[PDB]
């Protein structure tokens, strides 16, 4: 995330870091055996991790999980990142409690203007490498998708929407990939894609969640 700030540990309860050695990804807990992540955050061999604020202290408010499946999105296009949504379903049932909460899917889909909050991992500098080791939250408006397909034509489809700020400095970046945009208490949108991050004129992109609600609801309900 860059130009956020510091979420304060366990702010987000519902924030998790998928981990295959190190954290690579974010993710979403959506009910004590589903995480919600983007479909190219796939790998095989990963370990969820809830509760956690520093990812390389033990604090003592985890939970290690590892998956027992995953389910990209079967139209899933890794060439436009159209349809960048992944299931992925724990060994074992977490423990919710304060510090480990899930996160409600949306009744509808939420308006331009809207406020959100984004949160993650990932890279700090638009020009750099810097990687926190605590969460890092951003408030951001969903922008109009004029602004947004003016930013990159011909390649934003309906299932996703941008948001952040066209002026740059502030936007999610590769590592928070796969986390949550919650506005209004709904988890609207995934960490997709944007062009390097923070720059000018060029939104961070996120998977329009309010579009797969069903797809998820039967698939978890089936597996
Ligand atoms: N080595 C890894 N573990 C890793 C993990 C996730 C990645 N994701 C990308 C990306 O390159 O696919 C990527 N994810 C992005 C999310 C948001 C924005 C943005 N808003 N500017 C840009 C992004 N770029 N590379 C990645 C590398
Ligand atoms: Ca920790
Ligand atoms: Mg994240
Ligand atoms: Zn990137
Ligand atoms: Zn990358
Ligand atoms: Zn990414």
């Amino acid at each position: 995330i860059v130009g956020g700030y510091t979420c304060g540990a366990n702010t987000v309860p519902y924030q998790v870091s998928l981990n295959s050695g190190y954290h690579f990804c974010g993710g979403s807990l959506i009910n004590s055996q589903w995480v919600v992540s983007a479909a190219h955050c796939y790998k095989s061999g990963i370990q969820v991790r809830l509760g956690e604020d520093n990812i390389n202290v033990v604090e003592g408010n985890e939970q290690f999980i590892s998956a027992s499946k995953s389910i990209v999105h079967p139209s899933y296009n890794s060439n436009t990142l159209n349809n960048d949504i992944m299931l992925i379903k724990l060994k074992s049932a977490a423990s919710l409690n304060s510090r480990v909460a899930s996160i409600s899917l949306p009744t509808s889909c939420a308006s331009a203007g809207t406020q959100c909050l984004i949160s993650g991992w990932g890279n700090t500098k638009s020009s750099g490498t810097s990687y926190p080791d605590v969460l890092k939250c951003l408030k951001a408006p969903i922008l109009s998708d004029s602004s947004c397909k003016s930013a990159y034509p011909g390649q934003i489809t309906s299932n996703m929407f941008c948001a952040g700020y066209l002026e740059g400095g502030k936007d999610s970046c590769q590592g928070d990939s796969g986390g949550p945009v919650v506005c209004s208490g709904k988890l609207q949108g995934i960490v997709s894609w944007g062009s390097g991050c923070a720059q000018k004129n060029k939104p961070g992109v996120y998977t329009k969640v309010c579009n797969y609600v069903s797809w998820i609801k039967q698939t978890i309900a089936s597996n």
